[PDB]
């Protein structure tokens, strides 16, 4: 059966499900792991339509065992799968592993057309670099030009078996598109581009010239820079 290699305090699960506010004709898109436990809790709701998308194919086997007429198994890579091709409206949910959980929060955003709300489970580091108060990054920057960012709540190493070595965090994802950025993958070059080498004053990294009309301080460092500032900046560097 389930919980065969992670177990998630059931808890924990409830808020994660509570947190989608799944109503009536929702469609939800499941990624991530210990997706046996959670397909569970999920399917304790309203939605209309439950996708999960797991690689693991014993799992496959496993999941396509709940009888659930609703339940729909993806044998494919959600850091890299078009959720769009499932609906023209998503709620995403998972528990992300450390190793994919920045792919498929990257992945989400190239499907915000159909992805108004996502709520993640990740490390509680990716969480608050996600949340772009305490820390920050070209992922955070990248999400939150399309979505506002909600810390929901700590989740401490015990509510896991095997506890992780960090703790964990729920966020949650609501789609907010703050800029008219057109090509999410050109915006995504920019950003890891002037993420690079983090401790580098701006003005080794951008010209001078476009800093002062931006009106940034040249001796600035990226990770003191608005979402406005990365917009702007972006603008003028591809007008250029």
């Amino acid at each position: 059966s389930f919980g065969q290699h992670l177990l998630v305090s059931e808890g924990v699960l409830k808020k994660i499900a509570e947190e989608l506010n799944i109503e009536e004709g929702n469609t939800v898109v499941e990624v991530g792991g210990g997706t046996g436990n959670l397909t569970k809790v999920l399917l304790q709701h309203p939605l209309k339509k439950l996708y999960v998308i797991e690689l693991d194919r014993e799992m496959v086997e496993n999941l396509k065992s709940i009888g659930d007429e609703r339940l729909e198994v993806i044998n494919e890579d959600a850091s890299k799968f078009p959720f769009c091709s499932l609906g023209k409206e998503l709620k995403v949910v998972g528990n992300l592993p450390y190793n994919v959980a920045s792919l498929i929060i990257e992945n989400t955003v190239y499907n915000k057309d159909c992805v108004p709300l996502a709520v993640f489970m990740v490390q509680k580091e990716v969480a608050e670099k996600l949340q772009g108060k305490k820390d920050t990054g070209w992922l955070s920057v990248f999400v939150r030009t399309f979505y506002d960012v909600n810390y929901v709540m700590t989740v401490p190493p015990r509510f896991f078996v095997p506890p992780p070595k960090v703790q964990s965090a729920v966020i949650k994802l609501v789609k907010n598109e703050k800029f008219p950025v057109k090509d999410l993958k050109n915006y995504k070059k920019f950003l890891t581009k002037i993420f690079q080498n983090r401790r580098k004053v701006l003005r080794k990294k951008i010209p001078e010239e476009l800093l002062k009309e931006a009106g940034i301080n040249p001796d600035a460092r990226v990770e003191q820079l608005s979402l406005e500032d990365f917009f702007k900046l972006y603008r003028l560097i591809e007008d250029s």
